[PDB]
């Protein structure tokens, strides 16, 4: 046992066991070709084919044409482990990286991170254990070509993998959801709230068989209310339990978070990346906690939800990525299909407008109706 | 005539004729009591009451308590000359001044203006003749004691007014505004628009009688639509005219500006000084124009008015001080009464949310409308 | 031992012997009451009581009135391990979570931080064992009821604690400094300047009977004049030595800054998350220093303190938090009295003018001293 | 008369009699040396010698080296008119321009400003009128050499003056004022405040023999306390009156602004260029009215002063320049020495912490004052 | 093996072995003197020296004169362990704490650190092992003064060091590199570009011989071009390899980031706490990055290069502090010259404008050459 407790003792440490390698796009010329070139729409490719035992320590990846040209949501990055022809890893590659939609910004999280210039470095330094082989693959789900694909996949070669180590997992899912059948009762605005007692009708954002510990999750929410999205609360069944042993008491709380915030907020474990900036809680935001102090371990399975608004009373697009651990190598929930993933317009002035055509109607349209009066 | 055009040459001549006077709050024993003190609620209070011939050359005022305690839009300051029983100049004080509403805030107009601590000053270099007195009123017509009045009022005495000289007249006036019959079809939103080809529903800012010209108007929109305010076009007739003369384009159009502006912008005879600043153009906007170089003359009348919205579709809580000046001192149109300068609350998140919850029951209550949808 | 040596490797390893629990304030009824209600004042509340072994992981907590309504500098929070009637932590809770006074604002740190909606969200990252059992508990020693409590308590179950882990404290201490007799000889600025070598005089932070290692401090200054206020060196005294084995410089200095710095900075493990924003030092600054990689260790004690300005000339407002580790669950000093909590109010400008004044008179009263001379 | 009220129209109107001349430093070699050079320490110059009958209409001037290194406030221009010996005009040469102290900073007033590069470029539009000569020198009153001078005098040659036509004076004052007896009792912080019926202790800043009018006031306080500097009245005696006829209520007001204001502001006709900056108003503050619209007439005579602090009760660094025409080329009042024109030090930390070592010996010395007790 | 991947557990747990100590420059005597004192030009001293067996866990410095003043890569620190004659931490002490050149300014990397005021605060929290001694020498090669020098090396004193800790070693190097033969040829803006397969004309940043692994980079960069000086690759050759086992894209991407950013930004482990601000990317930028979850392990030899421009056409000012451990305490490569760390000009108006006229003489010179014009 270390005599001193953090990381700085061990970094002087002497280590054996582990060669570090690397694939890159480095031109083998010697030229200025440094990146993969014309990754077609429809088309696949292996940019990393790692035999044998090693560990990746840090992925760094950017890409041409810029995100407004080229959905990095419609770019997909797959990992395969172990020989398996499942992959245990499958996102867009921009929400994979903390870049929701089709947008970009720098932020400073930990173990993932957009940085300069504006967002377009996609940074992970989550470590990826593998025993038999570890395949990377980028799919072109997008109607622009992919000119430039530029990446470094560091890693450690080992003859003998710890026999301790686990396989990181990561999965993108994504939702229009449901309103509640008598309307979207939030804040009780108009008229009275349901209870959830179940969490039947939550956003699933992990449902995991196998033993493991989950380490991360990004949310991205594309809100076309004014009204705050945030009411919902976590729950987490741990290893096929009935009622959750974990129950949380809002979104903003379950991100470290408290009353209905709108800031850009960074921390290296929490943060708000990208915020809606316009009335409410209107347009898009972005969340994130590392649960990398905190795991939550699971022996047989993890099923882990949160409500959509207040016991799941709100039509929200909400997309997650989340980040785990297992035992081996295992397969991941379906993929959304293209259509799920396809960005929603922002609710404008013209909409908005209208729905207050709408409420002057059902409220009787008197001429001076101001906006605020009730039945 | 002078052989160099502007004032600067003009400041260099001799003058004979005025002799410069002051009515102010100064303390008479030579204390700290620099200022009247308490204007109750209902109380009126003569400030200035001077006799024979003169011309106020400047006026300047500030009140206690602060703006977010006595509201400026309840306490009236009125003008009478030459020994009429009637005032020429009526209005609330804030927006006589420029600050509409409760608030507060500095601009740079030039003849008018609210100067710091953030526009609590209130200051007018208008000059106002007259041949046999002048009074200036205050009435307090809120529900707060007026703790401090300080002022000065700048005159020139003279022992005949030169003949040619007017009397300053201005009038405040105040309407919400009635909807189109078809609901409000601005943009062509809703459906189609209509035609006005008589002006008979705009909204009026000054209706005069006498012989003058127009120099002036403060513009105090509060919009409870995200949609654009400001589409109505300004009818002038002049002297009785049957069509109206002057027709302009739209609201922002006739205040020298383009383009559905929200930006807060200052030029010595137009400017906006407060913007909404918010979704679209929802909640309050303040914009002036002085027609100082391009005053409007007239002969026999002038009736003066604005679409409220284009067609007159929008409901809009719209308040105007207009400025002009008159052959002879002439009574005003009716004052609004204290129930129509009651401040509108802003359009909130759940007021919106109400709208939206209205317009999904109309669509249909698809549990995925996301709020753009077209019947 | 791990053949990479950061946490990420260490994420990757699979584990057991633990299961995830969480105590929070979700409605068991499946409702929108997800907090505790109405701790009212001269109340206590039991906010988790756990049987058994094992180690807090993560605590976020928010309460509701806002910060200038309910001053977290008045709502205690208190834990109590292994049965015992003492608590091993006690605080203020806003101080706690590094939020100074009745103030709020975010900021970084990595084991403790405050974040967003500005400031009102509590976090800690600390692990807390516990072998037979943990209590928390909150009392409202303000004057205002505590409306609404919102907390998680994330915890990791276990059969058997690890037998190497302690048990967390922390103190909350706060003193108004006295001046020293010759009067406050700061910078040599009024006469000669003291020396201190016994640190007798200084404001002890901690004072700690048993085996273990200091982590944290949280240092509040409220400083009433605008003269630097940081000149007071550090001393540690471990294990009942005579003369300190760590004496510092400074107070900027033990904070890791130098040159009397009054600006908004942030790392991890350091940093200013509120500056005075005023005239030099006056009025209130907080800083941070986190001991992570660096703890202090004792086997037998620990007294730590800091001059109050140099040689103890100064007379500050101070308050502290320290956190560490003990090898069992301990006592703490004496709690400061609500009294010695109150609110200091600032300095302001009729004060320093009367300060002028005294100053006038003993220069002597020449009716044109400029404030500067000396006798 | 003309039909239209403005300059613009004016300025469409054929005019005779003026033809317009330039004395500048353009280099009459053609080469680079566009400017004046080697005004050394102690040196006088004549720049411009205008023979005869015309009107100054612009005048810009720069010079080198800059601001901070060679003190606007000690190079002196004078005006001489009519063959006069005595000048019209004499002020230090930056707060003739609205530039105090040593300083620099751009605004935007109408009649003389200071802009680009940052306050180094001086303007005037004053027309300036002379029937038998006009004469400008600049002396270097400084201590360091003013190496070059960038000039244009801009005028109008005339064959015969237009006889309605006066002269500009100006002329700069400076005084450090004396506090009252019974100390600075602005506020009543100290105790009471006397009464000032007479104006006999106020700093003057016009005492004018002769028929003019008075048209603006650049004044310059250097406040050594804290508190607000700016209750005084100003005073106008017009005329030999025994009681001034023109009293108002304090210093912000005079300045057309109120409650204290320290926000930089600019109207054409009034505002504040450079404000303190610090705590409370301690510091330099400039503020600038320009009556230009309300010029202030006077037959025979007028002097103006102002209150320094009510019943002037303060000592205050102040400085003013006083612009105004007469009927003929007049003498001015003694020039401030460059004893009192010296700057004064900032009031800083190691001076305030003084005063509250005074503070505290005078209140008992009680080790724990706070810095507010009263006795 | 821990239960619980992070910092935060391993703190919770008791430690032996290890007992705090503590150099620093308190005045011994009690009084001010907390500093030590005129280490003068040509002067070393010995600031630590440690017997024995130990770990450094942290070092705080700060100096005075300011950055300004006295130039941080004129003064030297060297570390030496083991009672070895040579260091093995050589570097001047501004670069060393990431403070390039004569410059300022705050930043947030995790392991070293440059803090408030505005950079003067110099931390690092790397662990620094030694078994028989320890010395920390400060060598004064600047023309000025050292006239205060702070510092704490707080240390971990341990009657035998564990047997798997390594040594810290740091190397600054700097060299201003050649152009190309034919030009600068980069981006192919001037002409067809070369292949660069070997890495033989590449900037060298660490040459190290023996058992480790390289923990950190930070790199300055004054370009004397506006073209992006960032497109060449690092090679690393690891254990005496022909072929480099890692080869990069570009210089943002080794420092993850992406497409020539030019934007301040920070993460724990990387940042450009310094960029250029001017046209293109002439001036000066800092890059750092931190290889702590993922070092650079070798067991026999690592040589670590990059290109200064792709194939190492442009002529930069390059200088770089490695940071790595060894299994033993090793000599460093040869230091640059104090020539060699001459700071050198920027390109400044008269530089680019001669460019301008060189380029028009051989574009032939027409007298309308716009500036874009090929042959
Ligand atoms: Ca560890
Ligand atoms: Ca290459
Ligand atoms: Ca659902
Ligand atoms: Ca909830
Ligand atoms: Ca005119
Ligand atoms: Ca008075
Ligand atoms: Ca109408
Ligand atoms: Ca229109
Ligand atoms: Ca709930
Ligand atoms: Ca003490
Ligand atoms: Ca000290
Ligand atoms: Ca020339
Ligand atoms: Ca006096
Ligand atoms: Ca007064
Ligand atoms: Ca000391
Ligand atoms: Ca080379
Ligand atoms: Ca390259």
């Amino acid at each position: 046992q270390n005599p001193v407790p953090g990381t700085m003792y061990e970094l002087s440490q002497m280590k054996n066991g582990m060669r570090n390698r690397r694939i890159s796009s480095n031109d083998p010329a010697g030229g200025v070709l440094d990146h993969l070139s014309d990754i077609r729409p429809g088309e696949k490719r292996i940019i990393a084919d790692i035999p044998g035992s090693g560990i990746i320590n840090h992925i760094w990846i950017t890409m041409a044409p810029e995100p407004h040209v080229l959905n990095r949501s419609d770019v997909i990055i797959r990992m395969y482990w172990d020989g398996n022809a499942y992959p245990s890893v499958e996102s867009p590659i921009g929400p994979f990286f903390g870049q929701g939609w089709n947008e970009r910004y720098n932020y400073s999280a930990l173990p993932i991170t957009a940085g300069p210039a504006n967002g377009t470095s996609m940074v992970s330094y989550f470590s990826m254990p593998f025993a038999q082989g570890a395949r990377i693959e980028i799919e072109n789900q997008s109607d622009v070509n992919l000119e430039k694909f530029y990446f470094y996949v560091d890693y450690y070669e080992t003859k003998k993998l710890p026999t301790d180590l686990g396989r990181f997992h990561a999965w993108y899912n994504q939702e229009l959801t449901e309103a509640a059948p008598e309307g979207e009762t939030e804040w009780a605005v108009i008229g009275k709230q349901d209870n959830n007692t179940t969490g039947d009708r939550n956003y699933v954002f992990a449902d995991i068989k196998g033993k493991g510990h989950f380490v991360g999750l990004n949310y991205y929410v594309h809100c076309p209310s004014p009204i705050w999205y945030g009411e919902g609360d976590d729950f987490w069944f741990i290893d096929g339990e009935e009622e959750a042993s974990l129950l949380g008491t809002g979104t903003e709380d379950l991100f470290n978070t408290s009353w209905c915030p709108k800031e850009a907020y960074s921390h290296p474990y929490f943060g708000y990346p990208r915020v809606n900036n316009d009335v409410g809680w209107l347009g898009r935001t972005h969340i994130y906690r590392f649960f990398i102090e905190d795991p939550v371990f699971f022996q047989k399975s993890l099923k882990a939800s949160i409500e959509h608004g207040h016991a799941n009373n709100l039509t929200l697009d909400l997309a997650t990525v989340a980040y785990w651990y297992q035992s081996e190598a295992c397969p991941l929930p379906p993929a959304p299909s293209k259509e799920v993933r396809k960005l929603k317009p922002f609710i404008n002035v013209p909409d908005m407008h209208r729905w207050r055509h709408e409420w002057r109607k059902n409220r009787g349209e008197d001429s001076k109706l101001w906006g605020n009066e009730m039945p």
